């Protein structure tokens, strides 16, 4: 079903055409809050904005704007917050959102520097000794430990509300080998990273929605979330034939614009779900097979 669709598109070579079909059909909603002149310096890219109905509001009286959208997958029963790579001035805003939304995980699918250009601010401490203080949002962030694997890094972070002295453990999942308008090296390595995020509980319902971001938070971020949702939908029904990836992407596109940026990214999305289905359909050993194939 998702493979007959795959082979049909591949042998014809119409990924670009299938993708335009998505681009044409995607929802269009007003971004009036994001476009206000006072929020000009809060957006990384002018042409990537959260819709007004699904945007996350910061819990402050001054300015509640942050370039972030809540993607609510009702059937899948999972919610994601997709945001841009924090700007130098929105780093406080970012962690304010994390604290307010009660997020357990932060998934980063981009590097700070990519293709020689700055794609995101250093918004978390790199060294245990030098913790970060965000004066504008009254928050503390300390690095507790990091586990650097060959292509991703998991970090344990301590977030502290300086107002109440309340503490929270944040997990930071940093994918380091995923190019800007590119794809992961293999479905094997991607899924391994996804299932590592899954294993932490950061996606579980007892926590606020996970924060997913790349540079703009639509391309790679959309790829991560689409794949996760599809697999989750497949798991709920135990019926791989029942999930229509294109339909899931369009459903997602109701909450945030331009999710998945290239036709190749869509091709990967299929590849990731088809392979991940194996683990969902009762083959537990492929989980360890992805870990061997990724060389982490």
């Amino acid at each position: 079903e998702m493979e007959k669709e795959f082979e049909q598109i591949d042998k014809s070579g119409s990924w670009a055409a299938i993708y335009q079909d998505i681009r044409h059909e995607a929802s269009d909603f007003p971004s009036r809050v994001a476009k206000l002149p006072k929020n000009k310096n809060r957006n990384r890219y002018c042409d990537v904005s959260p819709f007004d109905h699904s945007r996350i509001k910061l819990h402050q009286e001054d300015n509640d704007y942050i370039n972030a959208s809540l993607i609510k997958m009702e059937e899948a029963q999972r919610s994601y917050i997709l945001t841009q790579g924090p700007l130098p001035n929105t780093v406080g805003h970012f962690w304010e959102m994390v604290w307010e939304q009660k997020s357990r995980g932060v998934v980063m699918l981009n590097r700070v520097m990519e293709k020689g250009s700055l794609k995101c601010a250093q918004y978390w401490p790199q060294k245990e000794e030098k913790e970060m203080i965000f004066e504008d949002t009254n928050l503390k962030l300390t690095l507790i430990s990091e586990d650097i694997k060959s292509y991703y890094t998991v970090r344990q972070l301590e977030l502290e509300n300086l107002t109440t002295q309340e503490t929270r453990e944040i997990l930071h999942f940093h994918y380091t080998t995923w190019p800007d308008f590119g794809v992961p090296e293999s479905p094997a390595s991607f899924l391994n990273f996804l299932f590592k995020v899954r294993e932490s509980g950061s996606l579980s319902p007892e926590h606020g929605p996970v924060v997913v971001h790349c540079s703009a938070g639509i391309g790679r971020s959309g790829t991560f979330c689409l794949a996760d949702t599809c697999l989750l939908l497949m798991d709920k029904r135990k019926d791989p034939s029942s999930v229509d990836i294109k339909k899931v992407l369009l459903e997602m596109r109701k909450f945030r614009m331009g999710l998945i940026q290239t036709a190749d990214q869509l091709r990967f999305s299929y590849l990731a779900v088809i392979e991940g289905a194996k683990f969902i359909m009762g083959d537990s050993s492929v989980q360890d097979q992805w870990k061997e194939l990724s060389h982490e």
